[PDB]
DNA sequence: TAAATTCGGATTAGGAAT
DNA sequence: ATTCCTAATCCGAATTTA
């Protein structure tokens, strides 16, 4: 049974002890191509053991992105990248609630001792929840401090729904541009492209924390001085593309596979307004992307140097109330589609 | 009818006391 | 090996807005 590390610092995080500069990886796991798989860390029993077995028995690297941003994000990363001499993209985002939310100290109670947000999810706190918190604190506004039982109803619900103090006894959840900034994306990365505000919440909560991924992908910069061909599976709003962009790693070609059209619109928008000189190729459903097209694309452009993606975690997240059935759920089973495409790439890159 | 709103517990792990 | 607590958690779906 894989037991998650405590602290969840992986092979080491900036400004913290325990950095490991060398690991031994199984020979069946060696590149080329380099690959990078991501999923949530807190899965049902036995999920990561199944994932590792299908990804060459590489032990996952579990990192909580609270060591990179203000909001926790416990994820497991399986990859065959070198782990020595990583680096972070500058400047790093704000570390604490005080610095991330400057206007917060006007409304923040001193019995709310949070210095760190919980994980950014796809379903946001209710407006009726903000009211039930405002009504609970109302009968104690001329008292210096409300009682204890009134305090932890508010504190437990603020932690449960990731609420920040925005007004007088007003605890409201994060807005999309605040999620964008914490997740390492530039401002208004997901505003246009036909994305409704509701769709912005779901696309953001499902995405990478760019600084964490960029820290891991930073070892690629000395290896490829002329750029890389990238195979992006389950691209989303392009977390890996943004990370590679901030690392100043040229993207000669990006074959993206992402089924949501507004996500594909967000990526093409990002591709043009960053003036990417490379070519972007967008596919929709991974279940219709045949092995022969992969080989066909690899023969035109010369194989992929990196295969990066994160399969759906719908059936693995603890927030799922009706369909948290594990790796064989209808959406998270697309993890084996990731292994399918990756095996095609390895066939040409390394042989047998 | 796209968009917005609301509410709906269980599964893990760990600590600490039997 | 049990019991008992705190604690975090890339969510679905039914319904109403507009
Ligand atoms: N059948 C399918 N084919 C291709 N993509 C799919 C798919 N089913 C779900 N997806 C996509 O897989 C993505 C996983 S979310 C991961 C996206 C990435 N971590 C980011 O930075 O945004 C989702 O955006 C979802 O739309």
């Amino acid at each position: 049974p894989i037991r998650l590390p405590n602290p969840m610092i992986g092979f080491g995080v900036p400004n913290e002890p325990g950095l490991i500069t060398h690991r031994s990886l199984p020979e069946l796991a060696r590149g080329p191509p380099f690959f990078y798989y991501e999923n949530v860390a807190l899965t049902p029993k036995g999920v990561w053991e199944t994932i590792s077995r299908h990804l060459f028995e590489i032990p996952p690297e579990f990192v909580d992105s609270k060591y990179f941003c203000v909001a926790a994000r416990k994820r497991g990363y399986i990859h065959n990248l070198p782990i020595n001499n990583r680096f972070q993209i500058q400047p790093p985002p704000k570390y604490t609630i005080h610095d991330a939310f400057p206007l917060s100290k006007r409304w923040w109670p001193e019995w709310d001792k949070r210095t760190k947000l919980n994980c950014i999810l796809t379903c946001t706190g209710s407006a009726q929840l903000t009211n039930r918190i405002r009504v609970a604190l109302e009968p104690y506004n001329e008292e210096p401090e409300p009682p204890k039982h009134v305090q932890r109803y508010v504190i437990d619900q603020c932690k449960k729904w990731n609420l920040v103090w925005v007004g007088k006894n007003k605890a409201a959840p994060l807005e999309p541009d605040e999620m964008e900034s914490i997740l390492g994306f530039p401002k208004n990365h997901t505003r246009g492209g036909g994305m409704s505000r509701t769709e912005r919440f779901k696309s953001l909560g499902n995405s990478f924390q760019v600084d964490t991924v960029a820290y891991h992908l930073s070892v690629l910069k000395p290896i490829f001085p002329h750029g890389i061909n990238v195979l992006s599976l389950f691209t989303g709003i392009g977390g890996g593309e943004v990370a590679l962009h901030r690392l100043q790693i040229k993207m000669k070609l990006v074959v993206s596979v992402e089924i949501s059209k507004v996500n594909r619109n967000i990526l093409k928008d990002f591709w043009e307004q960053t003036n990417q000189t490379g070519e972007l190729i967008e596919f929709s459903d991974i279940q219709h992307l045949t092995n022969d097209t992969i080989e066909g694309l690899m023969e035109k452009y010369g194989g992929f140097d990196l295969v990066i993606g994160g399969s759906p975690c719908n059936n693995l997240a603890g927030g799922n109330r009706v369909s948290r059935v594990g790796l064989e759920g209808d959406q998270s089973s697309l993890f084996f589609e990731y292994c399918r495409i990756l095996e095609v790439v390895r066939a040409r890159m390394r042989g047998s």
